[PDB]
């Protein structure tokens, strides 16, 4: 049930001009990713393994929003609820994943860049998508992020990010959560994207002043909700709402990190059947333990290099990817 893809990167220009040896290899067409345990390319042992699809060095980012986001997008206008998750050690692309970068010497706009990631392609997707159609819809956003299980608003311009919200359990619906101070910022027309982001990327730069590695440390969460009273020729008034959170997760590398310890052993519990899910053991399982386990549709998006100085980080990612293909949902 849970969907996990890989992505590998290319030889960084640090790693190009060192002319180093890849000691992976992505199979598209296999689904499979196979990495050089050993030694000599005349001769090694090797590790492999299938996923629901890989992508290599040569994918670009239209590629996966195409083969992985699209899909998903689709879920969510219909109604329901999807997650997409980063997972990876550092430097290898959980960012630039979920949310791409810009061409240099301001080549293109914001909304055709080639390097745009799922964030920025999706906000403008959705209104590309519904505006066509007839319905009057409605976007909000949120960026939540966890550092040192502590809990940041990185989208409300009236707080500085030095202001941690708090996290009560929801009376209501059970296995939910009320995040208290959280702003949901109402995105008006797609010529209002970017500055909204530009807002998120400016606070998350003091947030990084403000705390250690916190790029590499903390998890972000990117949720879009969708509020749709659609009413086709018919005349028929569906009133659907979609939500779509986008993580990309802290550094799988290896202080304590507790909601990656507490998300690796949550998967471990789906998998291995046990009937108690430590999801309250940290604020990312609580927050998202619907996407794991629930009734989410949830897809996970592996990041390796394919650096030889890496083969540990890539063993324990590629591996921890592929069990989670047996954690069922929906
Ligand atoms: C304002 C801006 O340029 C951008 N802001 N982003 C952004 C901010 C956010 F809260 C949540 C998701 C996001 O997702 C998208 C990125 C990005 C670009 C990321 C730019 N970075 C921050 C600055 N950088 C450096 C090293 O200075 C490189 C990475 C972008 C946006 C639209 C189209 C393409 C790319
Ligand atoms: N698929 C890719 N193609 C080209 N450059 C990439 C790719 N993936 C990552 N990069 C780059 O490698 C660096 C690390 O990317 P980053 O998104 O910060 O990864 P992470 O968030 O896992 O640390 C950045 O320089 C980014 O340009
Ligand atoms: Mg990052």
């Amino acid at each position: 049930n849970i969907q996990v893809v890989v992505r590998c990167r290319p030889f960084n220009l640090a790693e190009r001009k060192a002319s180093a040896h890849s000691i992976v290899e992505c199979d598209p067409v296999r689904k499979e990713v196979s990495v050089r345990t050993g030694g000599l390319a005349d001769k090694s042992s090797r590790k492999t393994y299938t996923f629901d699809m890989v992508f290599g060095a040569s994918t670009k980012q239209i590629d996966v929003y195409r083969s992985v986001v699209c899909p998903i997008l689709d879920e969510v206008i219909m109604g329901y609820n999807c997650t997409i998750f980063a997972y990876g050690q550092t430097g290898t692309g959980k960012t630039f994943t979920m949310e791409g970068e810009r061409s240099p010497n301001e080549e293109y706009t914001w909304e055709e860049d080639p390097l745009a990631g799922i964030i920025p392609r999706t906000l403008h997707q959705i209104f590309e998508k519904l505006t066509d159609n007839g319905t009057e819809f409605s976007v909000k956003v949120s960026l939540l992020e966890i550092y040192n299980e502590e809990l940041f608003d990185l989208l409300n311009p009236s707080s500085d990010v030095s202001e941690r919200l708090q996290m009560f359990d929801d009376p209501r619906n059970k296995r939910g959560v009320i995040i208290k101070g959280l702003e949901e910022i109402t995105v008006h027309n797609k010529d209002e994207v970017y500055q909204i982001l530009e807002k998120g990327a400016a606070k998350r730069t003091t947030a990084a002043t403000l705390m250690n590695a916190y790029s590499s440390r903390s998890h972000s969460v990117f949720s879009v909700t969708i509020h749709m009273k659609e009413t086709t020729i018919d005349g028929e008034e569906l009133v659907k709402i979609g939500k779509l959170n986008l993580v990309d997760l802290a550094g799988s590398e290896n202080n304590i990190n507790q909601s990656l310890l507490t998300l690796g052993r949550v998967i471990t519990a789906l998998v291995e059947r046990t009937p108690h899910v430590p999801y309250r053991e940290s604020k990312l399982t609580r927050i998202l333990q619907d996407s794991l386990g629930g009734r989410t549709r949830t897809s996970i998006i592996a990041t390796i290099s394919p650096a030889s100085l890496n083969l540990e980080e890539t063993l324990s990612t590629l591996e921890y990817a592929h069990r989670a293909k047996n954690i069922l949902n929906k």
